[PDB]
């Protein structure tokens, strides 16, 4: 028996989770063979024959209303009270639980140590406010002036927009019905282009030739820019700068803000011939102890991922011996907290967003 599996590829270090998934699954069915394939949610919908994969919970709507899913029932979900409240809700459609949250993903705003003017913002308006627009187009911006964020790519502004429109109207919604493409918000708009102006335009958009997702934290490091907007496993990259970087969420409307949270859920197909099993391994997947492995270093010379982890327990293992994750936890546990979903047309609607953000922004 060989059961196909597909771990969310858009994490610093992949091979670390599929080495932590194979080693813990052979404990527990050393009898059935794992087969990793590339599969990535953002490009296409699951093949007919992979058993459990990884998402991004903005399809999460599209994939079960389509029918590729199998829900979980509470007999199902080992240790559901450990999961975080939050996190395991944004995973529910239609009253049933479609997915196993493994990674929690935020922009936070990173700021160096002594810094403190920075550290007392609260949203990107007061942020402004403070290091005002970018004057140079070179890349990276000069040392210790300009804003590092990444704003390339035609669905990272799109997802952004619809962030940020939660934020503005300060209601939460799945988006079951996708908002028009025209007229767009202008509150939203204004605010996307601030960021594009404290950053500057050829910063903003640059795509490294590596394809390095993280290469802005590296300049961060070295010395570039004011300050960073990233995600959390940023820091990994960081390195040793690591700890001297201080982060907070920041709100992208001026008043009552929603913190999202990107959340990467496991799954299974509704075609498989092993539901048990690929119920069993979805678990596994998800388990404390299979992340907990998955984000500490393996060998000398590499650092946490710092990725989000979707369980308390991942949270009180690491921060014993990483204290940053004490600092995550208090993120990760607010009581606002809410999972960025988007409905099942996400698809063509991306598709369409591309074609009409790049030029309301420029």
């Amino acid at each position: 028996i060989t059961l196909k599996v597909a771990i969310y590829p858009y994490v610093p270090d992949p091979a670390r989770f599929q080495a932590a998934v194979l080693d813990q699954w052979q404990r527990q069915e050393p009898g059935v063979k794992l087969e990793f394939t590339d599969w990535d949610s953002y490009s296409a919908d699951p093949p007919d024959d992979l058993d459990v994969f990884v998402l991004d919970s903005i399809f999460l709507s599209h994939f079960v209303d389509a029918g590729y899913l199998l829900p979980f029932g509470s007999q199902d979900i080992d240790q559901a009270e450990d999961v975080l409240p939050f996190a395991l809700q944004g995973a529910k459609r239609n009253g049933e639980v479609y997915g196993l949250p493994q990674i929690l993903c935020t922009n936070l705003l990173f700021y160096r140590k002594g810094d403190l003017k920075i550290g007392q913002v609260d949203n990107i308006y007061e942020l402004y406010k403070k290091i005002g627009t970018s004057h140079s187009e070179q890349i990276p911006p000069p040392q210790n002036k300009g804003l590092l964020i990444n704003m390339a790519g035609g669905t990272t502004k799109a997802s952004m927009y619809l962030e940020a429109l939660i934020d503005v109207t300060g209601q939460y919604t799945e988006y079951d019905l996708l908002p028009p493409l025209d007229p767009l918000n202008d509150k939203v708009i204004r605010g996307l282009r601030l960021l594009i102006n404290m950053a500057g335009e050829k910063p903003s958009q640059y795509v490294p030739e590596d394809g390095d997702a993280y290469v802005r934290a590296s300049w961060f490091a070295q010395g570039s820019g004011r300050a960073f907007i990233g995600y959390s496993e940023s820091m990994m990259r960081m390195g040793d700068y690591a700890e001297q970087v201080r982060f907070k969420p920041i709100s992208s409307s001026a008043g009552q803000d929603i913190p999202l949270f990107y959340s990467d859920v496991v799954s299974v197909n509704s075609k498989t011939a092993h539901p048990e099993l690929a119920k069993k391994l979805a678990n596994v997947m998800a388990s404390a102890d299979t992340v907990e492995q998955a984000l500490r270093p393996q060998a000398d010379g590499q650092y946490p991922q710092y990725l989000l982890p979707a369980r308390h327990q991942v949270y009180e293992a690491l921060m014993q011996d990483y204290p940053i994750y004490s600092e995550l936890a208090q993120i990760v546990n607010k009581p606002s907290n809410r999972v960025f979903r988007l409905g099942p047309e996400v698809r063509t609607w991306l598709k369409d967003a591309k074609q009409v953000l790049p030029e309301a922004l420029g």
